[PDB]
């Protein structure tokens, strides 16, 4: 739901 703090690259490329 709410946007949480992302770490590195989630799964993007």
């Amino acid at each position: 739901e709410l946007y949480e703090n992302k770490p590195r690259r989630p799964y993007i490329l």
